[PDB]
């Protein structure tokens, strides 16, 4: 029940590629999959495979298979419709009303809810992680082993990571979700961005963006990373304004 067939699956497409590898559309026996490719030494990773195989939730990309030293073929769902980054800047204003704003939101902050749950730290949640299903459902990715405008100060400069960062990665993802993926910090430079977020700066509300849902941002942009509110606490502020907000 882990174990797929090689045999069966056809590598057609490059499609991405992360520092672990390149991600490719594949196909296995039929249906249109997604495959990391590892060569890189991946030994870690399958290790924890188990536990990190044990996590499950329907915001985050299901794995399908897994074929290994020949070094993995980690087979998982297919994303038909990309990054979430990429959809946002097709799609735009002209296509993405405000209840599919929310719904991205609530799909992420779920799937991170979900792992902060299980004590797993995501340590790269952008817009550019986060993949649409054919269904429009947003989902993370849970395999796993700095950008500084995404990142929390005290994770670059302590070089650790938390729920606490990824809370303020989160904020950080809600600003690309409202803006339509703007490239976060529009207005300072890049070189920047740490010395005036160190000091307490903090984007403004994307153009059009709700009120309470700025706030929100907002509370993830602590500089006390105690005092970010949980995932917990996001989802119900995020179920809080779809139920009066509409």
């Amino acid at each position: 029940g882990w174990a797929l067939n090689m045999k069966e699956l056809k590598l057609l497409q490059t499609i991405g590629k992360g520092e672990f590898g390149d991600v490719m559309l594949g196909d296995y026996r039929g249906n249109k999959v997604a495959v990391k490719c590892i060569k890189n030494d991946a030994q870690a990773f399958l290790a924890e495979a188990s536990v990190m195989t044990q996590l499950r939730h329907s915001n985050l990309v299901q794995l399908l298979g897994v074929i290994v030293e020949e070094g993995l073929y980690i087979v998982t769902e297919y994303m038909a419709k990309g990054s979430l980054v990429d959809y946002l800047r097709s799609r735009g204003r002209s296509v993405l009303g405000g209840d599919c704003l929310l719904k991205f939101s609530l799909d992420v902050c779920e799937a991170m809810e979900y792992l902060e749950g299980n004590n797993f730290v995501h340590r790269d949640l952008a817009a550019r992680n986060v993949l649409v299903s054919e269904d429009n459902v947003a989902k993370v990715s849970d395999f796993g082993l700095l950008p500084v405008k995404w990142t929390a100060p005290e994770a670059l400069r302590e070089k650790k990571f938390s729920t606490k960062s990824d809370v303020w990665s989160f904020g950080i993802l809600l600003w690309e979700i409202y803006s339509f993926g703007r490239v976060p910090y529009p207005r300072i430079p890049l070189k920047d961005v740490v010395p005036r977020v160190e000091k307490g700066y903090k984007m403004d509300a994307p153009d059009g963006c709700p009120p309470a849902v700025y706030e929100v941002m907002k509370n993830c942009w602590h500089l006390d990373a105690a005092m970010r509110p949980s995932f917990l606490q996001l989802r119900e502020q995020l179920e809080h304004i779809k139920t009066h907000e509409l």
